[PDB]
């Protein structure tokens, strides 16, 4: 195993544990300390303002099992501290019958069990447990826990009648899941329901949805509400909030639904951030943001999507979400996306971002997996003076149309994201910021043209104003993590609407992902405007690379390009001509972005460990 | 509900939870606070010379489930205290993926992991477990944890390779069972295998047996032996030490082997006690203890056996113990028997009596199940100048023959068992003693007479040695728990050599348990003797009856008398004439025994409670 960076790379799973460590390790974004994480979960702002987050983590491993909460706290989504107790960096795990398989995805009740923040969360236990699989009633069922320690540590509810778990009945048979508990407070749902409580007798102030689906007949989330206001143990099951089909898409720009949802979320946006009304406002949108598995051929099955939904009133008191119009949250390597509010009516949004080693070739010599996103702040986007003729444009497939009263422009509605301010305040004052000059891509441009200044290292943002031709048939973009050897291009090409990450020539380690990521965008052409503009932004970070469209369309991935000098960026062109001009501007670079965990040193690896031979015996955990 | 005793029982099942907790309770033995118990476990003398007792311990419940050691200490094996801390009288539970199912029984390496006292126990986790169903692999599994703190708590060793759980695979496929570990030193068996420790390089002075079968082919009890002296995860299995097959009896005097052994062990006695020999002392006999399933019709299908051995030194460097003859160490309503090693060359012998309500009629209304028998010194008991005409002596079932040289004298060599001397010293010195005159029952005797002095309660000892005629017809013994409407018969019939609990007017309530009980005792008549004597002694301890005659057979079983004044006993007589008379001598009633433990109150209950709908769904315990 040489670690020599300055010539091509030998056979690397020779390589020790953790011996990879620092290579391709992000340093500007929530990432566990060493091993194992995935999904977000038990998100939630502090007493004191400071921002709780937690994830699924298996410490000392490479693959998923004994999933736990590893837990950490920010006041500004950016730097961030890890708890530190009697197990290390966990704050809740697997300890009894009803939980030992695994303490799943949960969500947070801020006003709890006496008073205290409690979480409500999948409690897993023995069985056959997958949308695959032929599993039973009892496998994932619902618990509680609170802190008073502010997350320090967090202590269940006894097993029990009348105590954990708190939901274990179906409520509805062949379940494909029943997982993921998501409680929020919804004015609007309070205001929607309250002519039929007496039908149902559920009263309380939080609804919690439960995802899942039902075999042979598509995915479903399950729509509960706490009982009585102040009690915790008694939720009662008011019907599916949310129905598709088997393997439904609506269309090019929606996904799949695929067979079973998880990690599903409520919330409702207005323009400025999170509405908080009864439904009187009528700039707010209510949405749903979820993941589906078994639609998708490739991203490990996995869709994270959200829709737009219209609220209306079953005769039983319960509540149907019609889907109006349905998105895709992020097109590449991202699942499980968990919102949660904070303050000044904002609504917050992070997900998992894997890994492009699917085969698990190099995962021991990582000696970890998986980090977060950002942290993106959720919001109604407008778009006023859209010309009717955008092609394409009243699909209305992930988002919304409402023409003037003469017809002559249109009002476009939908999901809004942007990377949270605090970390963009942050990245750009720690780092070397050059301003870079307009460049305009025409019959000179070379194929690829490096900055005038360039990254000194895997840890930079770019921006740019990208403005095309109405009839455009040229493309432009970024290439970054570039050498002459290794490199990742991020195109979008106007004329098929397709934004792509070609990593054909990413990494001389040829045992990585190198497919082509793809996502669509649609650039609103304005009434008057003779050009159309795409403004991307660009954050890399170790191996991950990830880009936001229009503060509206995103896309994680991942490339781990093996030479030390595969650092380089700068524009690309391809078809520019004298004719077809495409001209950049409002172009930035950031070097160096923020040490997100400054106590933590270089190497946080602990080693990793075996599980034994009864790991293959119980059959729950791959054991490593 | 009425509670009244001095009439009839009304419908008891209308009482509440622990409204009869005091009415039947033992008060002058080891039993849990409360709640359910059966099998002792984690038995040693401690550094301070006193006893640490384990059992299998389910709080606040009625039915076995979520089984924990539950603990106590006592200077004496008699006066006991509760160990107290975070989880009440527990001091092991289930807690991790390999054990949650259950602690099950083990027991303890008193110089263990670093010196420290160190269990080694029955591991469970998740699938089918049983002898009559199909277990996999993994499913019982044998753990280590020591403590730092005289047993007040214990650290398990943590999860994974190269620790716990520390012994996995079968020895064999198609078990019907692996569990109980059983961990002794034995100079005996480590000189039989001195000369073969190169075949399997296992040179360890810590042996443990552990306790299965194989379906369809009869119980096996395997053994390991530590394979490094100082070192505790590598057990190597040499093989089968007692073989026996399907449904296997050895006769009338030694039960059923069944088709799987439970909480077997193995000790080296000769005739002062424990022997630690290597095989020199002439007078020391090997023994197996051991409890089988599925060979009995009756007392929940187990039989707690024993079995003089004679070992044989296997090619491939194991040991088979080749069964000389075989007995029975309780005739009556107990089993799970553990022996312990104690100071001044003793091994100490305990058991689990269990209710006799089967059908869980009163158990909740008790609001506790179980209790120990009393703590017995096992010995070789030798009887010398035995009569050949004893009749059946050369049978030599449960006992062994030797001629003298001349042929005209025997002596008989069994396992011996009597209660500890500590125990009787206390019950006798606490007790009002009342020494009778001795009674000729002949043809003036009645079927019951009343002894002089009378037991104040239901906590009492008696003592008497019966003189039958050598061709006696007559049966004789005690009646105990007596008022004019119940009462419990203890009977020994010469003739038939049986010795009978007849339980037919025991109670007024008609839920609990009536048949008659049965026990072979053979009185070894001696040279130039024209009589034959039995010495009986009877605990009366709340609802537990538990016989010993002759320092060898013993009987444990259940009375429930409703009725205050059920208290009394007496002189059985039944056939005694002119002729064939029985000289009764040696009487002594001790009445009012030790309060065992004098830290509790009276009602130690605290109350009882469900586990709710889950516990159908886990399949794993009853839930109450
Ligand atoms: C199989 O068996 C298993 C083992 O028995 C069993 O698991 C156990 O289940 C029981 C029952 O559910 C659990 O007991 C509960 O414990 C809760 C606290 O849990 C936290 O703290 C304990 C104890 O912590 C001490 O000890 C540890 C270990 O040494 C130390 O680390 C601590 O620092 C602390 O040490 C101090 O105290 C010790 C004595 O206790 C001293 O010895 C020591 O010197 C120190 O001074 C921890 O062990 C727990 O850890 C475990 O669990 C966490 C997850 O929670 C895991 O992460 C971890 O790994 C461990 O597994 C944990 O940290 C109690 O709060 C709870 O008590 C209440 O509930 C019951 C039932 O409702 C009530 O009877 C009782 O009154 C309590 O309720 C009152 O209080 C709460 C909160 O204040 C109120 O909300 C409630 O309304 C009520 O209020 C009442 O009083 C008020 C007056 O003040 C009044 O206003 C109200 O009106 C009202 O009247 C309960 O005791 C136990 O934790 C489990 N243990 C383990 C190891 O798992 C398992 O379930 C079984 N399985 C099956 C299938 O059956
Ligand atoms: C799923 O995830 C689960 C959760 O992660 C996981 O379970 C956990 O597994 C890990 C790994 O096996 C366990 O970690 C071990 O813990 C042992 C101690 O365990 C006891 O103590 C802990 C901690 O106690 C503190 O905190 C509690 C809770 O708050 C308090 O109640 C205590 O009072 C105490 O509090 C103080 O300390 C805190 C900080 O720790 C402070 O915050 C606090 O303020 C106080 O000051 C308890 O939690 C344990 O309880 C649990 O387990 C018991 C059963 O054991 C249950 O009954 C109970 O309900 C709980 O479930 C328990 O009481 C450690 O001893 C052990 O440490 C060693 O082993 C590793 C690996 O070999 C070594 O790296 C390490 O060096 C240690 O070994 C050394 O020391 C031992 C003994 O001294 C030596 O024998 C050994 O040779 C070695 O010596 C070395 O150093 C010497 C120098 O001194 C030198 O001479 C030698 O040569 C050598 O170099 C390990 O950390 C953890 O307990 C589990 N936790 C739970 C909750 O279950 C589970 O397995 C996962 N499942 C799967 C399937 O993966
Ligand atoms: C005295 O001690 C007990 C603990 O032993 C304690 O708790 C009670 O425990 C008993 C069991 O001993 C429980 O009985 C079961 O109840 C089930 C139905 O329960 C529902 O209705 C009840 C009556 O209105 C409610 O009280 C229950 O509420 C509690 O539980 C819910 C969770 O569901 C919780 O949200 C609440 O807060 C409460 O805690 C609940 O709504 C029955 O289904 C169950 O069924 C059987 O048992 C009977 C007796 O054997 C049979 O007659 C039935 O046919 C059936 O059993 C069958 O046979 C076997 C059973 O193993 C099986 O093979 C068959 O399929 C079939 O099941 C049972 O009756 C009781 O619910 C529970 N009460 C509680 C928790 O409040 C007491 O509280 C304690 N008393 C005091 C004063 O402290
Ligand atoms: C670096 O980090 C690892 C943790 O990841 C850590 O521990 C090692 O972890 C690996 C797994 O990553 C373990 O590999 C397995 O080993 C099994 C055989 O193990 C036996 O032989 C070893 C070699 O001599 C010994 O080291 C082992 O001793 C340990 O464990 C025993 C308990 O058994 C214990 O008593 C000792 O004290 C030691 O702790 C042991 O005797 C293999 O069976 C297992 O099998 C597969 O994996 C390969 C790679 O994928 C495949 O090539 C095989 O075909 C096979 O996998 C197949 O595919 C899948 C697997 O999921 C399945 O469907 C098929 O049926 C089939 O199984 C595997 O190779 C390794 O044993 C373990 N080492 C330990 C604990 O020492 C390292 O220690 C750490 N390094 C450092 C320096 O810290
Ligand atoms: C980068 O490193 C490679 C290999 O060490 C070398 O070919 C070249 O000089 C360096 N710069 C490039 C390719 O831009
Ligand atoms: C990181 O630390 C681990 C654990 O100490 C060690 O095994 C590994 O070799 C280290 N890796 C590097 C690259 O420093
Ligand atoms: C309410 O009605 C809907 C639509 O029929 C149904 O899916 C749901 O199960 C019902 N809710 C119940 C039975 O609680
Ligand atoms: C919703 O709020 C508006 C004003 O904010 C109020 O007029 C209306 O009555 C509310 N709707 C309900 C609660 O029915
Ligand atoms: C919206 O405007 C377009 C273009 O003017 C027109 O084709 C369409 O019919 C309009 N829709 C409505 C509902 O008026
Ligand atoms: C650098 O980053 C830290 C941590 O996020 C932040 O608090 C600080 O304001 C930043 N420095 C600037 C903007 O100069
Ligand atoms: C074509 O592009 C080059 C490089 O940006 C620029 O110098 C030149 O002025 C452009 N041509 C026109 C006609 O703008
Ligand atoms: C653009 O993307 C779509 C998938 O949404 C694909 O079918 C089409 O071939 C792509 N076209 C080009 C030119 O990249
Ligand atoms: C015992 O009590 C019963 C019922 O109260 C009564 O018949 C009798 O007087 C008492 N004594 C007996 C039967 O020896
Ligand atoms: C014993 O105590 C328990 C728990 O407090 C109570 O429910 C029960 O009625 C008591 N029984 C008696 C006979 O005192
Ligand atoms: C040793 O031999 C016996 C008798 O054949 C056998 O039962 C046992 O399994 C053997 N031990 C092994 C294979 O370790
Ligand atoms: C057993 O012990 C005796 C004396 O106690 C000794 O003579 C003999 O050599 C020992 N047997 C062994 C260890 O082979
Ligand atoms: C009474 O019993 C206690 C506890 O077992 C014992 O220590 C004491 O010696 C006994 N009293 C006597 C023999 O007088
Ligand atoms: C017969 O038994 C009675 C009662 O023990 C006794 O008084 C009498 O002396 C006995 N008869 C003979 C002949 O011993
Ligand atoms: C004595 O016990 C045996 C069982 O061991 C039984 O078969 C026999 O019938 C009994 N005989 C009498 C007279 O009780
Ligand atoms: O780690 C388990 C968790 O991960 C997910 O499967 C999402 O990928 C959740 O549905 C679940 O709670
Ligand atoms: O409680 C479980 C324990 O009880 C037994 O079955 C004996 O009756 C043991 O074999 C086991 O360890």
């Amino acid at each position: 195993c040489s670690l020599d960076q300055t010539v091509a790379p030998g056979n690397l799973t020779l390589c020790g544990n953790a011996t990879l460590f620092t290579t391709f390790r992000p340093k500007a974004r929530f990432i566990a300390p060493e091993g194992w994480m995935n999904a977000p979960m038990g998100l939630y702002q502090r007493a004191d303002g400071s921002i709780h987050a937690g994830y699924q983590s298996h410490p000392k491993h490479i693959q998923w099992g004994n999933i736990s909460q590893g837990a950490a706290y920010s006041s500004d989504f950016t730097s961030w501290t890890d708890f530190n107790g009697s197990e290390g960096y966990k704050t809740i795990w697997p300890s009894q019958i009803y939980d030992i398989r695994g303490v799943f995805d949960g969500s947070i009740i801020k006003e709890g069990i006496d008073g205290y923040p409690t979480i409500l969360y999948t409690s897993t236990s023995f069985g056959p447990l997958g949308a695959t699989l032929n599993e039973a009633e009892g496998t994932e069922t619902q618990s509680l826990a609170y802190t008073t320690d502010d997350g320090a540590s967090w202590i269940k509810l006894g097993y029990g009648a009348g105590q954990n778990p708190v939901i274990y009945e179906w409520p509805e048979t062949n379940l494909t899941g029943f997982r993921d508990p998501y409680v929020f407070q919804s004015p609007r749902l309070e205001a929607l329901l309250a002519n039929t409580t007496s039908i149902t007798n559920a009263t309380g102030d939080h609804f919690a949805t439960i995802s899942g689906g039902v075999h042979g007949d598509g995915a479903r989330l399950f729509l509960y509400r706490q009982h009585t206001t102040g009690e915790f143990i008694k939720w009662t099951y008011l019907g599916p909030l949310v129905t598709t089909g088997y393997k439904e898409s609506y269309g090019e720009w929606s996904g799949n639904y695929g067979i079973n949802f998880e990690t599903a979320g409520v919330t409702r946006l207005n323009p400025a951030g999170a509405a908080w009304d009864n439904g009187s406002d009528t700039t707010a949108v209510d949405f749903v943001t979820f993941g589906t598995e078994q639609g998708r051929a490739d991203h490990q099955n996995h869709w994270p999507l959200w829709a737009a939904v219209d609220y209306e009133v079953r005769d039983n008191g319960s509540i149907e979400a019609v889907i109006a119009y349905s998105g895709v949250q992020d097109w590449g390597r991202s699942y499980a996306y968990a919102s949660f509010p904070v303050e000044g009516y904002r609504q917050v949004s992070v997900g998992w971002i894997y890994e492009d080693d699917d085969n698990v070739i190099l995962a021991k010599q990582f000696g970890y997996q998986g980090a977060f996103t950002l942290f993106r702040d959720l919001f109604v986007k407008v778009v006023e003076n859209v010309s009717p003729s955008t092609p394409g444009l009243f699909e209305q497939a992930s988002w919304s149309t409402k023409n003037s009263t003469d017809g002559m422009s249109v009002t476009v509605t939908t999901l809004g994201q942007r990377v949270v301010p605090e970390t963009l305040a942050a990245y750009k004052g720690n780092s070397t910021v050059s301003t870079l000059a307009p460049v305009m891509l025409n019959e000179s441009a070379a194929a690829y043209t490096p900055f005038s200044s360039q990254p000194t290292d895997r840890f930079y943002a770019l921006t740019g104003s990208f403005e095309f031709g109405l009839n455009t048939t040229a493309k432009a973009g970024f290439r970054v993590l570039a050498s002459e050897e290794e490199y990742t291009d991020i195109w979008f090409d106007p004329a098929s609407e397709n934004l792509t990450v070609v990593r054909t020539a990413s990494s001389l380690i040829k045992s990585f992902g190198n497919d082509t990521e793809l996502a669509k965008v649609k650039l609103y052409e304005i009434v008057g405007a003779e050009s159309k503009t795409l403004n991307l932004t660009v954050f890399v970070d170790g191996s991950v690379i990830e880009i936001y469209a229009n503060d509206e369309v995103a896309l994680s991935t991942r490339a781990y390009p093996w030479l030390a000098n595969s650092t380089g960026a700068g524009l690309l062109a391809d078809g520019t001509t004298a004719g077809d001009v495409v001209g950049v501007s409002g172009l930035e670079l950031w070097d160096g972005l923020v040490d997100a965990w400054p106590a933590r040193p270089a190497n946080t690896s602990q080693g990793l460990v075996w599980d034994g031979p009864t790991a293959a015996m119980y059959g729950l955990f791959a054991g490593y």
